[PDB]
């Protein structure tokens, strides 16, 4: 496997796997089909290679959110948010998001990276407010969907978008008093 | 004299969350209460059944503490409880730790148990204190508000814990009950 982002995108699914603390070189190099000295004179050594993967990671974001279609109203943000939470994939083990996110806490280079992912998806869904929301509705919004993914992830019922979008579409009719009911 | 099993138990939980759970050990939670280590064996058999009698505690101690909360009426009444218990939630410290307490309580059945247990207990603390006339599932809504926005603030903190995740509070309530006052802290 040749490309930085193929070898990156190998990396991931071994960090979604095996989780930060038990990630390795050795286990990308398995991974990708490529020699562990080769992922060193690639991109140095696993801290540095966790740093260009969560760099990737918000490139991906970004790249993600910004060309998702524009709907009207308050309709095209239900889309909006609908595609966000559903594209949260918890097929195998989804705890290990939280262990992700707790230990990109503990390296500075980490955290900054974490905080412009959260500030990606806080600006992308800004973009898709209608005119009427009320102020900093997109940092309630982006709230309710870290809120209610903690609820599911501790306390599992059904589908975690279920769960989700069943707030997201309570909020929305306070939000939008004057609009239709957000079918679910 | 023997230390109550609380004061054991207590001194274990700041270990906890100095070191979190995966570096946790009977030699820390030893040093930091006076007691030798062959004393914290004899009375909590190992590490994994110290973090079980901790986390029981954890769960007594959440429904004694909303208990203990005077209970108001009317939306002024829920804003005010909520003021107490964002306001409750320790930020002294590292508060990251609190993220992966949470994950390694998910790998273990009997810890998750009681983590369901603790959320389960504040959002029935936020139901009961509902006025009329909040829309159904509120209380989900209100817990969930707390935990993203306290998430938000962890990750990216701008100031104050609970001066963040309030102001968003404050500007679901007032979606909530828009007849009522701006909700003031
Ligand atoms: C702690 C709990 C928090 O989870 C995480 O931070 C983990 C650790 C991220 O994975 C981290 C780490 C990693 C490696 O994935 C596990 C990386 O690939 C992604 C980009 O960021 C997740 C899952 C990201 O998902 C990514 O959402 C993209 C829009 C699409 C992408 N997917 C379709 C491809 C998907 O994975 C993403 C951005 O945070 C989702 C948005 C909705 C959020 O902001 C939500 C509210 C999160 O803050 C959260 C659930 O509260
Ligand atoms: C992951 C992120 C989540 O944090 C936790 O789960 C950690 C791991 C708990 O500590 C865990 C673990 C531990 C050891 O503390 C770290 C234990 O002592 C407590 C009871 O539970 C926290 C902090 C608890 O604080 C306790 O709130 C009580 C009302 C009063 C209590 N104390 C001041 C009287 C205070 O500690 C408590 C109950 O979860 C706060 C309520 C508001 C929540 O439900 C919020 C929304 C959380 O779910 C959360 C912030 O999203
Ligand atoms: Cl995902
Ligand atoms: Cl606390």
């Amino acid at each position: 496997l040749k490309s930085d982002d193929e070898v990156l995108e190998a990396a991931t699914v071994v960090l979604k796997r095996c989780g930060p603390i038990e990630f390795t070189l050795s286990g990308v190099a398995k991974e990708v089909g490529l020699s562990r000295a080769a992922l060193i004179q690639r991109f140095t050594n696993r801290d540095t290679l966790l740093v260009r993967m969560m760099e990737r990671g918000v490139e991906q974001v970004r790249h993600y959110l910004n060309a998702i279609p524009i709907g009207a109203g308050p309709q095209g943000l239900w889309e909006f948010l609908q595609v966000l939470v559903r594209s949260m994939n918890t097929r195998n083990d989804f705890s290990v998001n939280y262990l992700i996110s707790w230990y990109e806490l503990q390296v500075p280079e980490l955290r900054t990276l974490a905080i412009q992912r959260n500030r990606a998806v806080v600006e992308g869904i800004r973009k898709r407010l209608p005119p009427g929301a009320p102020a900093a509705a997109e940092l309630l919004l982006h709230s309710v969907i870290a809120g209610a993914t903690m609820q599911w992830a501790v306390d599992p019922d059904g589908e975690l978008a279920d769960h989700v979008l069943a707030q997201i579409a309570a909020i929305l009719c306070l939000m939008f008093p004057e609009h239709d009911d957000f079918q679910l």
